[PDB]
């Protein structure tokens, strides 16, 4: 299709939505702030302005005709840029060197490029909103009103915590009532912040209190998620590598750590306790259809959602919780030191399992959570460089995982792991796997012995509503908050798209491909902790069990 | 320091051997067949030449003085190196399309880039030698006397079986008499090979074989050695990765193995059985020092040059025969059909493994043997993306190993998978490395109660003859033929020189890192192996023990 | 859409001609020798086989359907294609050292990959044809039967001289009766070379001429085309630079060249004197349309094709005979010294200009025709790093031109030139461009004093035989035998499809616009030559036209 940009012949799509599009496509770039996540719409900016037949428009929202001349670089619309980007700058709070967005930032990067040294209009004071009651931060003093938060948390993820609030200079996204984050229906599951293109949303650092513990004498024990190693090259801007999580073993030894261990040995762990616990359900057929509770967004989605299902959800604690309570209750002993004298490090790609850590039905078992961007900070402050750093197992006796434990990094595989333990026990003759839709999966399982069941897996919270509207068919259904599972995790490197994720999902896969133990019962670490510390249902119950309460407001 | 060249001002380093090198260092590149490895030496090509001081001679041979003028390219230079080129071409064997160095070839690249496409001068017949009665096959119609194998293999291999012999026209590089080289001393280590910039020496090349395996219906199986995966990454170009092995398996099973093993898995059953036999060795004070026959090369030297020290080679085979034999005469039957159903593959960076799988103690265990460039080979055939191959695990129960057996790799892995095995049995107090010179390690090992000895790793033939000179205080000697062990093996990737085998070295020790099982006796594999199949003394020695007999001509 | 390709998920396009094409585009490639080049068609070397429904099948004539199962490489399919192979190169002129597709061919990659070191089949003698008679050479000992060159020659090129002869193993791609190529109709466009995958058709080779001339003590003397600064960069794998003309003429000063000028000044010359023929063939309405006599491949084909408009042709020689001309009997003259002491080296992206000049109206003006890729092979033989060479301008008198004279390089080029020299005469209002097709261009112009007229510009011969069929209404057409004109020349580096000829297009563009003389008569030094050495009507005559004669055989 033939269009003219500057007096210059450009080919561009025969079919396309808009003009902006178009010369994107076909490399030509325009100035704009509106495309900033996958949860972008166009208008807002205005400073997408072309001129065709004399008059300025906005190309996003330009269909473009055949012989159309446009100018995308005229004086007026060099002007009309300027001040556009002048004027948010003015009332934005510019201190990059604090922002958790610093040197990832579209705007940073425009006001680079646009040559802003000084701020002609005035910084007028608004009415700005500081929230750091939860592991999620909120800062209104950076927001740009993109709203691709808005629509992340309603659309996506199908909370809805955060709207557009006010009208005109004291338009504000933020909750109901500038209610801190901690007390509102906000799962934590940190998508919000995973597309926040500013620093408005950022995850609370607790870097400090790691320092704090490596300095004094206390023990500490590090214990890193599956989906941490598939994503944390990205900080670094290196191609994946399956033997990331030894690099991190050594990098954490190296500065400190006594000992790291592999949560995936705790997510085989819980894999092995909730399929018993599934199979006594299916058995006695109570409290079905069972939930899995290894996503904490889930949880306490559930509990402020869906008091009724609580006893449905699965009894047993996710994976960080289940190896840090061995840790600290089994191992401790184990090691003849106190139980206050060690300071357990879970590094996580998710900000709600901070908020988890916290819980008091867990206080005081997991000192502190670090996201993966966090720990990416720790090795860049090193300087030492990760890629060539020689790679060492994890420590004994929780270093070592099945593929199924491994693959709980992903959506399915708490699932796939719960379905591997009950074949390596009663067999699986056949499983029947269908796709309703984008993010659900639903399975036919028929064991050897008959009493088949279905189970469900769905990825990205939103679309659980809807599947528990339509299906009273299934006996067991997994949820993960995050798309694509917790390789699309909230405290994942930024940027956090699709097609990232699809990168870290297929990293993972590849991770757990060269695993030579096929299911837990072959992990034989696991089965010497059940025979030694785990044998009665009293100490099984009070290791691994949790309980969950509903969740209101009055 | 001042030089001119081709008028025009250029600084080169103060103190250079001669011109060529210097201009190379400062990035100006002369044309020459001189430089073809790392046992070349300049004069003979005589395609250098430069002209100083308006007479020509050659920049390899000339010390820069400051000031110089130099023409590096004139008409008269010019002509005489294409005459020199076309001299060379003219009685060359050129059948690149059935050439080993095809693509890899210097002499090749330059008939390209010189124009050279009709032979003016004539091809004179000469008396070529043909020779493909070892692993090592000669065609001393495609060698351009460079003599680089001549040096390779009389002061690195210390063997010296191949030079010049006869002069002019008929000067050829041979075995004496034109002897076959079955017939000589030669030990088929191939560092010949790995560094002829021809084809005239090249390795046995046996995909028809496998080719012909595979169509039929007897059951294939493969194992793949240690330093296999830590170099077949060159031979496309990518980065390495520590998943290469399971990414084999995957693409093996694709064309249609049945099974695939891991031979680092034989490598700690032989540093198992071997660690036992030298105890047994030390207790009563006989038999010693101690040679490991793990490298085959090494063996059939010690049969040629050390006919009493044959008693104080260790009598346990190699991994590849051990291996081999536990999978034909111990899983043949467990898996119900009979040893001749099984085709055994094994997939080697050694040429000297072709000769001992085809040796009288080991007939018709392993059924063909491909070095890392024949596997190459089939993967390059196939076409498939090795890159993005989904990796899987090696197969039951001979697909796991401690990072001791994958060790084996690389010069002294067998001295510490030994010393591993000892330690974990009869506990190590300390030991003391020591480096007398290059390629010589000798550790001083002191056990719990007492019994200390010393043990020695020699990497390269040659160095073997003056450190059995002047050592008699050592009771184990790791020898291996090739510098820095089987990761510079003949069959590896071209071009095989110091700095790339460094580098297959540094990927091995990354592969071990990543391994959880730290010795043999941590492989409940092989301990249940052990006590399965190897109980009694008789059985193991039938299966893993192997004897050797005196080599000489008459 | 979904397939199984060896046991995996594959997505391919929905519609889509074969499964070879879609699993390309999706990045699975099936090894074949079937694609080979634009011209190229499926179905003849049978080595893209899969096995679908346990029936093996060529990929590329199977049409892909949802759910299909296809594996890729099974042994059996191994054999099949090693077989294939290997049946090709047993008959094939195995002779890479020599061959001028050395380094970028298929089957020599192929040779390579597929571990061919011994011929199996039997090297059975077939009745080969070589063919030295023109600048074009064949061999059919090389040639695979590809076809590719009978379709471009026939289809492409409108000339059809070379076909498929007799059947069975005695196939052969050659001309009627086998007659040279030389005496028959064949233009020498060099298409076909362009197009062929071996060595079977290539260019003949002239760099023993230029060094025996070097050598001597006559003054050698090179002038560049245009078209060939545009592309000798893909030869050395390095981008673009609109500085490459200037880097020529420092390395052939460098390797002793006294002179170097810029032939795109004969093209500025050659314009100037065709607008003045062409208005005086228009003012006295005699010998229309004018055909520009530039392209040497057009002018013999319309002396085969066309003697009734041969008095239609420009007289005006070419850009390379009008400057070689004006050096050997002006410039000559200036230096003092005689005629029979220059050595004039023409360098040009065209096989056609060999054949022009050897042609008897032209003997005796250009010594030697060297393609760019024997300029190519020139620098690579120095070794000289060309990317660092130092750019020095033409030489005086002759190293200037217009941007209308560079821009002769590529399809439309003189006529835009002699545009330009009749604008800055007689004024143009406006021209009117129409493309009634791919490779044709129809303006209209209207002068200031009325005399409107139609020029067209055809690039590719055989477009030309039709538009002549259908259009009487144009004055003035210009032919290039070549696709895109020059920069797609025959002699032009290889591989030479119409991507690579836009990019060298392109290239030469960006080269036009850095050149401040926007037309000939701005050119000084061309005016002062015309001043001095041009005046008089027989002197010009004499010096820059020439004449044509009839071609017929009998
Ligand atoms: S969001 Fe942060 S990094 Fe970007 S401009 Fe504002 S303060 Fe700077
Ligand atoms: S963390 Fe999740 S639920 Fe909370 S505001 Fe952000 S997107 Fe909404
Ligand atoms: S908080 Fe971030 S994503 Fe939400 S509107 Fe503000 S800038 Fe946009
Ligand atoms: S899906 Fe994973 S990363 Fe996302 S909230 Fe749940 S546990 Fe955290
Ligand atoms: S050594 Fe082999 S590849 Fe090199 S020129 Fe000779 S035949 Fe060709
Ligand atoms: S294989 Fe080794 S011993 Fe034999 S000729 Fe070559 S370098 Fe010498
Ligand atoms: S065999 Fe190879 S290394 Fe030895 S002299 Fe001949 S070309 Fe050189
Ligand atoms: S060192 Fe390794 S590669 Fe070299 S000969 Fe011995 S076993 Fe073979
Ligand atoms: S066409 Fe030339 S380069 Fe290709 S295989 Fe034949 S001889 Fe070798
Ligand atoms: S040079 Fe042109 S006309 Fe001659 S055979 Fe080749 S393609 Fe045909
Ligand atoms: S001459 Fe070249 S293009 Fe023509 S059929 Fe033979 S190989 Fe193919
Ligand atoms: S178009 Fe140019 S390269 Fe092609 S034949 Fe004509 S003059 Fe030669
Ligand atoms: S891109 Fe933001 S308004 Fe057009
Ligand atoms: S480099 Fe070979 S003789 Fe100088
Ligand atoms: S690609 Fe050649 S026959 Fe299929």
């Amino acid at each position: 299709m033939k269009i003219y940009v500057d007096g210059r012949e450009v080919i561009i799509n025969d079919n396309e939505r808009n003009l902006l599009e178009a010369l994107k496509n076909v490399g030509i770039e325009i100035p704009n702030l509106c495309y900033l996540s996958e949860a972008s719409i166009y208008g807002a900016c205005r400073m997408c302005l072309v001129e065709i037949n004399g008059q300025i428009t906005t190309s996003c929202t330009l269909k473009p005709y055949e012989g159309m001349k446009v100018k995308t670089n005229t004086p007026e619309i060099y002007e009309m840029r300027r001040n556009i980007l002048e004027l948010i700058l003015a009332t934005h709070n510019r201190d990059c060197t604090t922002c958790d967005r610093n040197g990832s930032c579209k705007l940073q990067k425009y006001a680079e490029d646009f040559g802003i040294r000084k701020i002609r209009f005035e910084a007028l004071k608004k009415e700005h909103v500081r929230d750091e009651s939860a592991p999620v931060v909120r800062d209104t003093s950076k927001c740009i009103l993109c709203g691709d938060c808005v629509r992340v948390c309603e659309e996506i993820q199908g909370v809805g915590v955060i709207e557009f609030a006010k009208r005109g200079f004291e338009s504000v996204v933020t909750t109901a009532f500038d209610t801190p984050l901690i007390e509102t229906e906000c799962v934590l599951c940190g998508q919000c912040v995973a597309y926040c293109p500013t620093g408005a949303l950022s995850i609370r650092n607790d870097i400090d209190k790691l320092i704090e513990a490596l300095e004094s004498d206390k023990i500490v024990i590090g214990m890193i998620a599956p989906a941490v190693r598939a994503a944390i090259q990205e900080e670094f801007g290196i191609d994946e590598d399956v033997a990331m999580a030894e690099k991190l073993v050594s990098f954490l030894k190296t500065i400190g750590f006594d000992k790291v261990f592999d949560v995936s040995f705790g997510a085989d762990l819980v894999a092995y306790e909730e399929a018993h616990e599934f199979y006594e359900r299916l058995k006695k057929g109570e409290r079905l259809p069972q939930f899995t509770s290894c996503c904490p967004a889930w949880v306490k989605h559930a509990e402020h959602t869906y008091p009724q299902y609580l006893q449905n959800l699965s009894s047993v604690k996710s994976p960080q919780q289940a190896l840090g309570t061995v840790i600290k209750k089994i191992y401790a002993r184990k090691l003849g030191v106190p139980e206050e004298k060690i300071f357990l490090v879970s590094f996580m790609p998710c900000t709600a399992k901070k908020f988890e850590a916290e819980r008091e039905e867990h206080e005081g078992i997991v000192d502190i959570v670090l996201t993966t961007r966090e720990l990416a900070q720790l090795i860049k402050m090193s300087r030492i460089d990760i890629n060539r750093v020689e790679p060492q197992p994890f420590d004994r006796p929780y270093g070592v995982s099945s593929q199924a434990g491994l693959g709980f990094g992903k959506a399915g595989g708490v699932f796939s792991c719960v379905l591997s333990v009950l074949n390596e026990e009663i067999g699986i003759e056949k499983v029947d796997v269908k796709s309703p839709e984008d993010g659900i999966r639903v399975a036919e399982v028929t064991l050897k012995d008959g009493t088949s069941f279905k189970g469900a897996v769905i990825y990205g919270l939103g679309k659980v509503k809807k599947f528990l509207e339509e299906r009273k068919d299934v006996e067991i259904i997994e949820v993960m908050a995050c798309n694509y599972g917790c390789v699309g995790g909230g405290g994942q490197p930024y940027p956090n798209d699709s097609r990232i994720r699809e990168h870290r999902a297929k990293v993972l896969r590849d991770t757990m491909g060269i695993k030579s133990l096929l299911t837990p019962v072959e992990n034989l670490f696991l089965m010497k902790l059940y025979e030694e510390d785990l044998k009665d249902e009293h100490t099984r119950h009070e290791i691994l069990h949790t309980t969950y309460r509903p969740r209101r407001r009055y």
